């Protein structure tokens, strides 16, 4: 049974649609409530939304993790590091039974990715079933499942504590620009989600149900030069063609002298954030995923 | 006759467009080399192109006017100062004989106004005859002319240095993001304006020309909060339509409830700029233009 809820907004300080609701839902929640339901509205890093940048001193949807809220309070520590404490303490502590159920993170990407959900656990039911449902309620207006469990790879989110983990991605859209369509959408996709919550704890019964997911792989560099500048960019055929297939013949990148440098490798892929803004400095042209299906057991509350 | 040109690249450290041109052509002039012509590329605001912010302690695109350059050289003024007064004396003085002749700048805007350019001047037949000729060069590829004199407003660019200014200004781009089809936009934009100083060098007269431009009118702000938090956004109808007419009883912004907040007023605008990134915090939502017809004398060598 599902009673411990909250929207983060603000995680990335120039990510302006959840900084936008977030803010007013704290003025007025009427929306995220339901009928037995209570969700708390909350902004994740307040200084970076103060400067309209996504970030003070480290990202801070990256340090969820033992090695950083593990560290004793200290004015010495980077901005982030404290502030992830105090949200753990807030709304988890992390691999607590005390911890909140669920917590939706919303984002803003550059790339052309739309409606996307992010699944950090490929066997929970219950997110599949959400999933699902949200996915299903949008249509015909699409929306995509990235996948980001991973042995090597993976990142310790804002999210993670608790024990459902939801990022809610919209784009695309600038850093630092509030657009009407992407603000909508967003709230569209709380809408379900909220009511999705509401059902499942009104008793209904789902059945069994499969979605495609898109399954992290590898992420690839920009090609970069004899000094560590960028040589290369995304190629125009690439640019906003997320989710879409790419073959090994196809063009990934262009170079100023008119070079195209193909995909190369052995099987066809599928591009997510493509050409994001904050992932230049990741080292993150895009990530290569594989498309495949999970199937969720029939739930109950 | 015309000997000295620079293009700068930049000047806004998170446009990257014009940066990484600039960067390739220091490295290999000879795209922008014509025969009879040396153009020096040249890095405006290198410390805020590190950090990819727009400016470090402020804008550099606003202060090239008597007050700043005027000022006594130390480490207590703001590092753009400092820096433009650096720029004045490379490829300056303003408002000298021994001045550049003409200093191209490049630009991105988040707003979608595609290829445009900025006139100072509207006395100035030279700038509307190179401006007529890239127009004419680009179709049916659009080219628009924001024409920012006027009394009051208008701003002391960084180009404002040389005899013949012309700021080059591509959207949609978001800050921080290399697309491909917006660089060559830039690229073509300026072959054709070296085609035409080159032409214009070897003697060609030029016909009278005329050309449609926007001129400023007034800069309209978001409407704010109690706190000065913005209240509205712009409405769907508007974003992405620049350079259209807007009407009197037109949607202009949008409430969360949502309330649509009408143009108001009797005359018909062009709107330009809508949704820029770097305006959220000049307090811009968007420039009413007129839009207006010039005309250039003929001209020789
Ligand atoms: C481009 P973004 O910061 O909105 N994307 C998230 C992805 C996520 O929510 O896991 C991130 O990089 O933290
Ligand atoms: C969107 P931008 O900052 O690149 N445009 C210039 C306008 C210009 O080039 O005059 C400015 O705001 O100073
Ligand atoms: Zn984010
Ligand atoms: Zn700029």
């Amino acid at each position: 049974h599902i009673q411990k809820v909250a929207i983060f907004g603000g995680t990335h300080g120039n990510e302006l649609t959840g900084v936008f609701l977030v803010k007013h839902w704290l003025e007025n929640g009427a929306e995220i409530q339901r009928t037995g339901l209570e969700v708390k509205p909350f902004i994740t890093n307040p200084r970076a939304v103060k400067k309209c940048t996504r970030y003070i001193d480290c990202d801070l949807n990256r340090i969820f993790d033992l090695e950083n809220l593990g560290k004793k309070m200290s004015e010495d520590l980077p901005y982030e590091v404290r502030r992830a404490q105090e949200i753990n303490h807030l709304f988890g502590p992390k691999d607590s039974e005390d911890s909140y159920d669920i917590i939706f993170d919303l984002h803003n990407t550059t790339s052309n990715m739309g409606c996307t959900l992010i699944l950090e656990d490929s066997r929970n039911n219950f997110l599949i079933q959400m999933f699902h449902y949200i996915k299903t309620s949008l249509a015909p207006l699409p929306c995509y499942v990235y996948l980001i469990e991973h042995p090597s790879l993976k990142y310790a989110t804002t999210r993670s504590i608790a024990k459902y983990p939801v990022g809610i991605e919209v784009g695309p859209q600038p850093q630092g620009v509030l657009r009407a369509d992407i603000l909508d959408q967003m709230r569209k996709m709380i809408k379900h989600a909220l009511d999705f919550i509401h059902h499942f704890n009104e008793g209904e019964e789902f059945p069994p149900c499969a979605i495609e997911v898109y399954k992290i792989i590898e992420k690839v560099d920009y090609p970069r030069d004899e000094n560590g500048e960028i040589a290369a960019i995304i190629h125009p055929n690439l640019q906003d063609q997320d989710w879409k297939p790419l073959h090994p013949g196809d063009p990934m990148f262009l170079t100023l002298d008119g070079k195209t440098i193909p995909l190369g490798g052995d099987c066809t892929v599928y591009p997510v954030f493509v050409n994001e803004a904050a992932y230049y400095e990741k080292k993150e042209a895009f990530a290569k995923t594989t498309k495949l299906t999970l199937n969720a057991k029939s739930i109950r509350c």
